[PDB]
């Protein structure tokens, strides 16, 4: 039925590191392999975005508010969305990519299900590796 | 004290489904009675919203890709709201109706809380039916 | 390892009802010490935010839709973050401050962790009073 039970854990990322790459850390050190970003709040400097259908990536630089970071992540994958806000309420969001750096923090609570297992496989409908849930056992 | 413990549920919503038949489908499925997104990431290619305040719903088709997909649902009703980001990074949100249907994948983590129930029961102040909490017993 | 079980809550403010307010008596009443915004959906008429990098507070009354609102919170202090939407599909996003009043109905799905306290500590690095997260014990 893919359920299943969840432990949580709450992190803070610091000035200056790199999102993506602390993600990946925390995933690693914990093994986690059915997670998702299940909060977070926060500030970033540099924004890394690939825009829907886009193949490249918009770099930007400002002052920015993390207003929303979702998706599911696993040790040898992910799939994150990010929204953010500058200094005169204005949004963008897109694909979250490697390059998003803390402003002045990012808080995040992040949900590992124990009883399953994520996968990125071949998908023959759209063509992309996708989300494949399986039982952890 | 509207208090339980949660179950959660993960799943990857296909290309050409619309979401909310998927999602009513796996309510029933599972018989779900309190139950929240907790987490969502994808794509859509027709987007179906009402802005706030707004009677009519507004309908859209293009390359969007979900930012945010937040709101309660249960085995009879359901009050959910879509943020959407186009190829350039703009945003658009509202009230989600049926009609979003899925571009290339939705990967979503579905909460169900076994100690409670939700209903929609009408309220005098609002003069809509608004979400009711009750012991699950 | 900062990992904990999660207990939820579900709730649902009132028309007219200022949310930090509300938010403030919920985790009075229950004495939350390390919770978060697991989901929510609704709708202000109200909206006070502080955009990024800004010092003081843009007040905002009409109609709106909340898209999401995320941060975490806990008997002596808050981070939220909320992203609004118009009756035109715009979206407006920031720090959230108080003075934001329900239109309609604002539904909630609160999470805690038992095995975890949250507390506001200086980050020599930010200089802000940041999220500092240890055992509840």
């Amino acid at each position: 039925h893919n359920a299943s039970t969840a432990r949580f854990y709450a992190l803070r990322l610091l000035p200056g590191q790199e999102v993506f790459s602390q993600l990946h850390a925390f995933v690693q050190q914990n093994q986690l392999r059915a997670a998702w970003i299940a909060g977070c709040t926060g500030s970033l400097t540099d924004v890394a975005l690939r825009y829907a259908g886009q193949e490249a990536t918009t770099s930007l630089t400002g002052t920015f508010e993390v207003i929303s970071l979702n998706g599911t992540l696993e040790l040898t994958g992910e799939h994150l969305h990010l929204a953010v806000s500058d200094p005169y309420g204005v949004m963008l969001g897109g694909h979250m990519m490697p390059g998003c750096t803390v402003r002045t923090t990012l808080e995040l609570v992040i949900g590992e299900l124990p009883a399953l297992t994520f996968s990125r496989q071949p998908c023959a409908i759209s063509g992309y590796d996708e989300l494949h849930i399986s039982s952890r056992l």
